[PDB]
């Protein structure tokens, strides 16, 4: 079933708008997603770090990550396998 | 169309006392509910159409589960006092879970 | 429970409404909600019965079921498995699917 | 707007399925040469290729039970479910 390869979708809305679908490993840690999806995109290591993301399921209000997840070891999917077709990460450089 | 329903999968925990015990009870199914109901009302109509008592209701805490994200209150999801269910769950009725506690 | 008794399947019901006047071809969207364990091969009818209609037209409806906007099929193009159930086949998918049944 | 590109998962047969991301309104028929050059395959090699499909648990069908649409588009047929459906490649 899809998502059991190596990588997830994620939709992507970067703004400084730019929307497109990254692949991102899926054994990566959650907290770094938005500077993975950055990397993926050509922005510089800094720029990446420095970026505010919000997660947005459906058409919900938008929030940080960490409201997704406590867990500092969370994977990209532990929390994205399930719902990664209906999530927007909304990035601002 | 796309018909006038949406189903929501919901736990409902309650705890139920036998004599030398206590038992966490969860019961867990999907209710059908009006897309056009009010979003805010979701735990009261959820109760009602899993057949538990009016005052329930009352007595009701309830958190909303996007996959197995933090489940967070309704208000959470939407600033809007007039959202409905087919505002807010039409795109992901089937990944969400709507966890009931009854005091 | 853990999972729940029941599964929402969507349907799209076509009937041609009785009028003197003229042909109808009217089109009834609605969820229902269908026991997991009930066999897939019996959906159809189990599914128009809990949505209301009457044993008779329940009987007597021809289905096919739709993934997306794809063409439609006949259900026995989903499985081969004769004991296969509605949560074997549509657990992971019923909310991509359309149940299109044609009423007599 | 909505993205450009829509992500597949996809497997070419032999004897691991992952994700690609192909061109969303390019044409339906177009799909197999698009995932097989996104695999490192050749445009030679779509040539004689065909698809089957699967859905959930069901049985794989012909990637043509999908649509009699010469002109639809992979966004027409499969963004509503490329996140529940295998494209499986046959050489």
């Amino acid at each position: 079933g899809p998502g059991s390869g190596t990588m997830l979708p994620v939709f992507c809305v970067v703004e400084h708008e730019h929307a497109e679908f990254v692949l991102v490993r899926k054994d990566m840690l959650f907290n770094q997603l938005i500077e993975m999806a950055l990397l993926s995109l050509g922005y510089s290591h800094s720029s990446a770090a420095q970026a505010k993301g919000l997660i947005q399921v459906g058409k919900w209000n938008p929030v940080p990550l960490s409201y997704v997840t406590d867990a500092p070891d969370a994977t990209v999917a532990d929390m994205l396998q399930d719902v990664y077709h209906v999530v927007t990460l909304k990035i601002q450089l």
